[PDB]
């Protein structure tokens, strides 16, 4: 079965971005010309995932709901659910248990921005895996902040460590994961770590130990950004602005992606673009069709 | 009488920023490391103004209230009032009539960033002005978007025009205004312009016609920025980032300004910083004391 | 025959960048952390091309020679030749006639930056092409500045126009070209255009008219940037900075590419890095091995 | 006597910016739209200094000479001299001894960028000091890299330390200094420090100990940037670009400054702008007059 369900974890406390996240969800902050959540949303769409559960805080879940609605305007089926407190990424599968049911499911972090040639191609392989799980390894400047994958001399991934003191490599596990149905049972049996969180890295270690984990390499030609600090947030925005100004094309425009994947037709695009044509966003869409 | 009351117009529509501003007020958007409204708030505070009225939309007013509270944490007296519809800058004096009472009052637009050596000094002259009004003239590249001031050969401001098809100069009127109590009656008597808005420029033209308007020059040494477009918003963030990274000092940090102007003392800063010391903002405040 | 020779057109006038380019060649300007010419040089190297001719102005050729030497430090064979006057891109094949001999040859503009996942792969098809030529089509916002390709309903490129008043599409021809040996005779027979230049576009039109031109699409997933204006130059630098800061990996580092493609081995890298280990570039190279 | 002579130290090895400074002097690198040296040059001009000695490396001194000439086109008198090796900032006064003669003299580092309201006013005070010296203290993020000034509780500067291990404050001494004639004798008697350089900080300590040093504060409202790293270089450029795009005015344009200070007239500006009107720089100047 092709993965057809996805969860966007869009909550957290956002303490590092304080005070910008004091009155606005990190996932609603702009990345140049569109809300941050539009990016991970576009990533799932490109992967062919149209049934998506969005999870956020008790305060912000209603806000995403208000901005996105049921997502039928983009040919999607959006559902919402609250995570009482940011107790860990793995909790996404406990909260989303009903939604997931007996199906495979992808997980993408609400602040993750992916961009690059063949990204869709890269995700399809994971989407079509009958069972097991697929995560992606990306070379980053400071491994210590993430789940770090260790490889042997042959290039085989042999272990994963959450925020190691001494990273065994500079390869971090990205915020995009693809799982078969067994992840729900794994999450339910996890016990909090010393830092009191349900670790998704423990989930991934389990798949690895069962020999069911594909650590797909996401090359340097791809861009994987997260907006962890004020600094990285602005760099991400400059990155996006440069590409869009140069190409005259938009990065992660859901309306566009839905149109090109035939989720909606030109008439639907025209209606959505109407209210947005007082600036380039809407004019872009009108021109697109 | 020194101007001791101020109003921040923090509402509006933000069409030029859709869909960014669909689910986030322009004034809540981050400008590098803090919400946009911290800048105009700081500008008033630096002028010695502590009693401030915050006006926004029906939906966003409560959000600013949640973000700022009554402002006592910073030695301020903040109040809030809703602007039913974004019918014009001048409407700020109608909505804020009770708040203003019989006193002088300043108005600053929520998306305006002012920065420069001796900015406090420049404002102090306006703050101490007995009667009449003071506005500021700043040289910009696209004057047509603003209220534009015409000067005669001697350099005396002789007329103002809102968005003229043909600017008589490249000097725009900034979003910081100081008025005496007569502005309230002026606003109550304005008729909407062809574009259906109560024009702050008509108020300024009235003071100028009565010979009561001081058009103070705000030189090139100062930075006056707007964040109405994707472009201006990212440029402002980069601008602020450069300054702060270099100085190790923050631009428009309310806690810091409140401390340096003795609105609050060290213990209060220490108390505010504690629960925030986990992020750089907290560390910044502790280093300060 | 695989394309094993390349030419970098690194001269020109740079009027749009005066006075920046009055005392510094556009190709010597930094793009974040390395001179501009390192990028096109890397592009050729990634295509497996080691024998490269660098063409510049009478004044600047010696500077590039001092910067790059004979390239043996990176397992390359670099040569230099002066372009008396910036009389057109196509003049590159007249000046480089002896260098080319009877072989195939690639041409890359000195101010062109290419980046993206699988870029090497895309070039390899051109590199292996038996005869004819290959150029790349990229979607941009201001096509009028470039050679523009027209496609029919089926998507087949049917015509090219240099700076048309009315672009027939938004696809510009990039600054990376692959040619068979017949390009030399074509260039020697060109007559200057009304703007008095030997047009590379006329050469491309010739291959297209003989049905020997492959117009390969370079998708939105790739970044193709120019640095002809103040604006494009700073945007490119910010673009590169974001990528590198995030990855802890450098874009177009000749030493690294030479190492990864086995042009040189570890000892050589270690020897080059030693005297540079005092700065981050040296540290970067040592970390690499 | 008003200081009427100035020296721009524009040499050094630039190792930190390697490889960008391998084939281009750090002082010829662009800062958005003009060579870096145009900035310190503009600073001396604003201070009323028209007789300036430019010092660089054996290789680059001729390049500045070629770009700037005798500077009479801007109403200046430029002289050039080589510093065999970067043996320290204080060496500027030994090399420039003949040039200085019996007069007072200012020193500005070739990579220093100063900007802010009243900068000229700030410098005039130092320019008019009969004797002694004036340096400026600026709060920076990392004091350790500069000469650091320690102050007592009253705000009086009491000591200076070059690159202290434990900075006694976050105030660094900027790259702009104003001296009376006694600095030449001081420089001649200095002995190299442990790091083998003639320290300008020892010069400044001498003035301080003789009670002849004015440590003028350069407030946070001013911007003082140096382009030490690739990162700071790009931030400086973004800073300049934002201000210029917003104001429609240029920062540190020598042609403009010479015109406004009446060093040259409109006709001279028109002639210089002619060759530069293929881009905004020249058009700016033409419009200016
Ligand atoms: C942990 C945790 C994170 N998040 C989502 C929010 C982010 O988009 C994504 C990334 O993890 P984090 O970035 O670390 O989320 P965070 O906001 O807690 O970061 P910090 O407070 O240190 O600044 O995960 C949740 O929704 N729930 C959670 O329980
Ligand atoms: C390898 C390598 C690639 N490149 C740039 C060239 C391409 O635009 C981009 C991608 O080339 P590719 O390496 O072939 O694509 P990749 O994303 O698979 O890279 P990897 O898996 O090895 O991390 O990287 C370099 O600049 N330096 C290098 O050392
Ligand atoms: C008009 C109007 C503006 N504003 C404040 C919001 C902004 O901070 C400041 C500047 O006004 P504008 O920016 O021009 O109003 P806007 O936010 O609707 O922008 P757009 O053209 O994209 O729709 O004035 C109000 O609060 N109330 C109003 O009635
Ligand atoms: C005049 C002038 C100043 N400057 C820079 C130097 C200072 O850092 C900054 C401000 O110096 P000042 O010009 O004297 O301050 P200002 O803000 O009053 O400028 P004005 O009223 O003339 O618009 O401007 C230039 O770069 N070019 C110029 O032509
Ligand atoms: C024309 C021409 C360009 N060039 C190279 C330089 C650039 O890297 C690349 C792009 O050409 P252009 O950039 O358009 O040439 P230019 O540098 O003169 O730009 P400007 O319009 O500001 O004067 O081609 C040459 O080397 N020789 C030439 O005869
Ligand atoms: C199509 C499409 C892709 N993408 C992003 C997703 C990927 O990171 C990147 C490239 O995916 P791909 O589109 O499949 O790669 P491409 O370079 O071949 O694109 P094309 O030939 O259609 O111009 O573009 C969008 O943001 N919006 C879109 O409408
Ligand atoms: C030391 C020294 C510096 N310089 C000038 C060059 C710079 O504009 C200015 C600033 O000092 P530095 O910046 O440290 O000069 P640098 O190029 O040696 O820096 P680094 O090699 O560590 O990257 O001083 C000289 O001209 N001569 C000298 O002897
Ligand atoms: C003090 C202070 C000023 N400001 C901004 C407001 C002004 O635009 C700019 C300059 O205000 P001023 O402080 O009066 O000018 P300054 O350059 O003399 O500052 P100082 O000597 O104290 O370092 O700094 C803050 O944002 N926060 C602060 O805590």
């Amino acid at each position: 079965m092709k993965t057809r369900k996805g969860i966007i974890l869009a909550g957290g406390s956002g303490t590092r971005l304080y005070p910008v996240t004091m009155a606005v969800s990190q996932q609603l902050l702009p990345i140049y010309d569109k809300p941050m959540i539009y990016y991970p949303l576009s990533t799932l769409m490109l992967a062919g995932i149209r049934d998506i559960l969005i999870i956020s805080t008790p305060q912000d879940t209603p806000r995403f709901q208000q901005l996105l609605g049921d997502g039928s305007q983009w040919g999607l089926n959006l559902q919402y659910k609250v995570q009482p407190s940011p107790d860990g990424l793995a909790q996404a599968f406990i909260i989303g248990e009903e939604f997931i049911g007996h199906d495979d499911c992808a997980l993408v972090l609400g602040d993750n921005i992916f961009y690059g040639h063949d990204l869709p191609k890269l995700m399809e392989a994971a989407v079509n895996k009958e069972s097991g799980a697929t995560v992606f390894a990306y070379h980053v400047n400071d491994p210590e902040r993430y789940g770090v994958v260790e490889f042997d001399q042959k290039g085989t991934a042999v272990s994963l460590e959450e925020k190691p003191l001494q990273p065994k490599s500079n390869y971090a596990v990205t915020g995009l994961y693809f799982y078969d149905n067994s992840v729900v049972e794994m999450a339910k049996n996890l016990k909090p770590s010393a830092r009191g969180e349900l670790e998704i890295t423990d989930i991934n270690r389990i798949y690895m130990e069962q020999g069911r984990l594909s650590v797909a390499m996401m090359g340097r030609g791809y861009a994987w950004l997260d907006t962890g600090t004020h600094q990285s947030l602005i760099e991400a925005s400059n990155f996006i602005a440069t590409i869009e100004e140069r190409q005259g094309l938009k990065v992660s425009c859901p309306e566009e992606i839905a149109f090109r994947k035939n989720f909606i037709n030109a008439q639907q695009v025209i209606e959505l673009a109407g209210p947005l044509s007082k600036n380039d966003y809407g004019k872009y869409l009108l021109k697109m069709v």
